[PDB]
């Protein structure tokens, strides 16, 4: 579980959203596992703004954060699980690390700001959707 919060907004995996997401819905990208929902009260977060690809990401699994190397956003096919099916999901970045289904969420974040979530795992991986390009999120 997770979320980012920033002004008005809070950002959460699409599969996550509670009913109260729903209601406020903002914006939604069903290929990108994200959804935007808003808020009354103002967040403090900051939504990084550039083309990093090393950060740190935190592991509920492990209770831990991590630093990573990952890569840019692209669309990539993500394998079958235990409890999950394989699907083809956009905007999302890999790097070597652990990863376990209640991990969604976890936040990666670089020096400027909130890089990304935890999305997709498993076979050693860690995938996270970015939000960097979400430039809307920032007014
Ligand atoms: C994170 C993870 C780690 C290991 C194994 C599996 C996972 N995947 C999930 O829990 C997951 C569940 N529902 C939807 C999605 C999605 N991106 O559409 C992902
Ligand atoms: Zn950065």
């Amino acid at each position: 579980s997770g979320a980012i919060y920033v002004g008005n907004y809070r950002v959460v995996n699409r599969h996550l959203a509670t009913h109260n997401d729903w209601a406020n819905l903002v914006w939604e990208d069903s290929s990108r596992d994200l959804l935007v929902s808003s808020t009354t009260a103002q967040g403090c977060d900051t939504i990084a703004r550039c083309d990093c690809q090393t950060g740190v990401y935190y592991c509920s699994s492990r209770r831990k954060h991590y630093p990573v190397s990952f890569s840019k956003p692209s669309l990539i096919f993500v394998e079958a699980s235990e409890y999950y099916p394989a699907r083809y999901q956009s905007h999302l970045m890999l790097a070597v690390g652990h990863s376990e289904p209640g991990d969604c969420g976890g936040i990666l974040r670089c020096q400027h700001g909130v890089v990304g979530i935890v999305s997709t795992g498993g076979n050693g991986l860690v995938g996270f959707a970015d939000v960097r390009d979400l430039l809307w999120l920032d007014e």
